[PDB]
């Protein structure tokens, strides 16, 4: 049968932590293919179902600056690499769940946060009162699964099928940067206490939540100009955003308020230390084969301290 192979450049770095998906948008498919193959096996799915369903997703993600295709497929390979430096800690069914998880996790969004839907009173927050556009995103999975020819999942029985859409449904609720915090603090504990459990299917919830926070927010482990060049990305919609909220007589937060532009480095610092650095941190406790994700965020960091001193 028919492997999906790469270039050898990309052969060989797609395998590491900080690899750079490239600007070729038509080769995105195909590095996914590639990743489901090696991770998963090349029976995990019916290859003709599995290019359907991967372009009815691309579809279904707007030219947004960030919120994009670019952005499902990048969380992705960063998925792809913690699963490959932790070959036996997962069942079959989360290698098959959670790549297609990190592919739809942003579907449709539209370039603004859970916040703004709620102020503007957007029908989709009268739908979905917490985590607004993820479970929007998880509403999205289903519905592309269950298009004539997209469904992937076909050959699984009623109870593993019903196990895998529940390990996306948690997954990609899981992006919500508000549940983040109290998962990480609990995760911590579990770990300082030696109660954390990998048996325990609560635990390991908790685990792949904050493994999709770590392939979320991948953009801080990658090469500085990768790291600085995203960034640019992620403030356009930011700064769109805060435009929003004026417009409905909403001072924005500062992060959101492209008239504070000048205090982004200090910003970005206030986000590697609240939220990434101890991400990466509780992950290489819980999977020391993370560990480069740790080493690269740290790496930016010190590039932002580098921006604030003049130096960059
Ligand atoms: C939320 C995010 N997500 C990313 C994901 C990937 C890559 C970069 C990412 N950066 C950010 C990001 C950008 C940013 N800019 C800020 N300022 C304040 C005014 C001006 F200086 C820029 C302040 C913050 N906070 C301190 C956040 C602390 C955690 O909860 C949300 C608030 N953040 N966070
Ligand atoms: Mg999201
Ligand atoms: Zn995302």
């Amino acid at each position: 049968l028919m492997q999906f192979t790469l270039p050898v450049r990309l052969c060989k770095e797609i395998e590491l932590f900080h690899f750079d998906i490239g600007p070729f948008e038509n080769m995105w498919p195909g590095i996914f293919v590639y990743m489901v193959h090696r991770s998963c096996g090349t029976s995990c799915f019916e290859l003709e179902k599995l290019c359907r369903f991967i372009m009815s997703v691309k579809k279904n993600y707007r030219r947004v600056p960030y919120h994009n295709w670019k952005h499902a497929v990048t969380v992705a390979h960063c998925m792809y690499a913690i699963l490959q430096n932790n070959h036996t800690l997962f069942t079959d069914l989360e290698r098959k769940g959670l790549l297609i998880a990190c592919l739809c996790h942003d579907l449709d969004h539209r370039g603004f946060s859970n916040s703004y839907l709620q102020k503007f009173d957007h029908p989709l927050a009268a739908l979905y009162s917490t985590s607004t556009m993820e479970q929007h995103h998880f509403s999205q999975t289903v519905s592309i699964l269950q298009l004539e020819g997209h469904n992937i999942f076909s050959t699984l029985s009623s109870s593993e099928y019903e196990q895998v859409l529940e390990i996306i449904r948690k997954a990609i609720i899981a992006t919500d940067l508000a549940l983040y915090f109290g998962n990480r603090k609990q995760l911590e504990e579990m770990y300082q206490t030696g109660s954390l459990n990998l048996n325990n299917q609560s635990h390991r919830d908790r685990v792949i939540g904050l493994m999709m926070t770590a392939c979320d927010l991948c953009s801080v482990t990658k090469l500085w100009p990768v790291t600085k060049l995203t960034a640019n990305d992620i403030y356009a919609e930011f700064w769109a955003e805060g435009d929003e909220m004026k417009k409905l007589g909403i001072q924005p937060i500062p992060m959101m308020d492209r008239d504070k532009k000048d205090e982004v480095p200090q910003g970005q610092l206030g986000f590697y230390n609240a939220v990434a650095i101890p991400c990466y941190t509780t992950l290489t406790q819980i999977l020391p084969p993370t560990e480069p994700l740790l080493k690269a965020c740290r790496d930016n960091l010190s590039q932002w301290e580098k921006v604030i001193r003049g130096e960059e």
